[PDB]
């Protein structure tokens, strides 16, 4: 026998059970009905305290799902901060190719290019510079640099009022970022065991290995694609209809390219996730 229902969020999917926040911070281990098909940390609930195992009675629609390569691993995710730094690789691909996963999955991006302390004047200006193909076309990009805590305040607005998740290649400072963010003291990140954590000022944020391995599946042309938000203007507008936007004579995405309103490295890594696919 249980009491009332109330609202939670699923800090950490305990294989059988689940740790539970409810919406008035406490949280409570609770058991889950044999009628829910999946339960994810950060699927938000319908739970019941127990009169202390609780027991999670339905799970909310959720607005967004990372899955694994068609396995959810994660449920609501607002925002996927992409994570870069100067060492040991600043590849725009790897933005790019997580960029088109945000896209797709339909959740905000952030980029952030970490490591800001490893370059003098000549070596930012040419890190902004490449940013700049980012803010371009729309999407916020954030300097910083953990091990000297500058630009970091932006970045707690950033991630206010969000659920995210640190998603990057190894070595770019993800660990150290969150730790600084955090500040964790009686907890350990693992530097089924995403779980989610809340910032000082708001907005949480769920980790584990997998998440932050959070890589892109096999996905169709069209997808890839729409990956590229600069290319949705221009779409429509090819001389043929079937463009692929490769060689294709009189391809509006291309003379774009070639005009400038296109970063060639945009088009070049769009080409070159096209054909890891298929
Ligand atoms: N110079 C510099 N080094 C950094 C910065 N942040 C992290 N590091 C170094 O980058 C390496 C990898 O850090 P790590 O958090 O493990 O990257 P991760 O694999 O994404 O979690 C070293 O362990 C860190 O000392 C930074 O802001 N500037
Ligand atoms: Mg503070
Ligand atoms: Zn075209």
């Amino acid at each position: 026998l249980f009491g009332e229902p109330a609202e939670g969020i699923v800090i950490s999917r305990f294989g059988m059970h689940a740790d539970v926040e409810s919406a008035d911070g406490e949280v409570h281990r609770c058991n889950i009905r044999r009628t829910i098909r999946s339960l994810v940390t950060g699927d938000r609930v319908v739970w019941r305290p127990g009169k202390v195992k609780g027991i999670v009675e339905a799970v909310h629609e959720r607005t967004s799902v990372l899955t694994r390569p068609v396995k959810p691993i994660a449920a609501n995710i607002d925002q996927i901060v992409i994570v870069s730094a100067i060492l040991p690789e600043l590849s725009l691909n790897i933005i790019d190719r997580y960029l088109v996963g945000c896209e797709t999955l339909q959740v905000e991006p952030l980029i952030v290019l970490n490591k800001i302390d490893l370059l003098d004047d000549e070596g930012m200006d040419f890190v902004n510079e490449q940013m700049d193909i980012y803010r371009n076309i729309g999407y916020r990009v954030l300097m910083v640099s953990s091990h000297t805590q500058d630009g970091l305040k932006p970045l707690e607005e950033a991630l206010t009022g969000r659920i995210s998740i640190f998603a990057g290649q190894s070595g770019v400072g993800k660990s150290s970022l969150l730790n600084a963010l955090l500040g964790l003291q009686n907890e350990i990140l693992t530097n089924t065991a995403a779980r989610l954590y809340h910032f000082p000022h708001g907005g949480d944020v769920i980790d584990s290995p997998g998440v932050r391995e959070f890589g892109l599946w096999h996905l169709e042309p069209e997808q890839i694609t729409q990956g590229f938000v600069e290319f949705h203007d221009y779409l429509g507008h090819c001389k043929y209809r079937d463009c692929k936007h490769d060689a294709d004579p009189g391809c509006a995405i291309r003379e774009a390219v070639e005009n400038g309103a296109i970063a060639e490295t945009r088009f070049e890594n769009y080409h070159r996730i096209l054909e890891s696919m298929a």
